[PDB]
């Protein structure tokens, strides 16, 4: 087991996703946390989004990346492409990964769906790679 960060470049009105289902999908496996890059809150949308497949995210983002430590976690994962908003020890960790996904914020459920199906499949190839 090992524990793994979920971001992206700004938290603020951004739904994000994967980290709702790393811990649904995989917390017999691995320990799952998300941050803020700056003082912030998760889309308040995402919850009730992430509910349809009965996920559990209510509160998740109480403190920005910089508030943690990073060596803590064995993989980072940022949602938004590069993580650049955030401290180094962040992007030398040993599973730093980038992933180029979208954002549910400013689009429709339809959206929300298609990132739930892409960020399903990345998801389990990351536990499938990390196990």
């Amino acid at each position: 087991m090992k524990k793994v960060m979920f971001v992206c470049k700004r938290n603020s009105s951004r739904s994000q996703m994967a980290e709702g289902f790393a811990k649904t999908l995989g917390a017999g496996k691995i320990a799952v946390t998300s941050s803020g890059l700056e003082s912030s809150r998760v889309h308040p949308t995402a919850i009730a989004m992430m509910e349809e497949v009965g996920i559990d995210i209510s509160g998740q983002t109480s403190d920005p990346i910089e508030n943690f430590n990073a060596d803590d976690y064995d993989v980072v994962i940022s949602l938004c492409g590069s993580g650049v908003n955030l401290p180094p020890e962040w992007v030398t960790q040993e599973i730093f990964e980038d992933w180029q996904l979208e954002d549910p914020d400013g689009q429709s459920l339809e959206v929300f769906r298609t990132v739930r199906g892409q960020v399903k499949e990345r998801v389990e190839n990351l536990i499938a790679k990390i196990s």
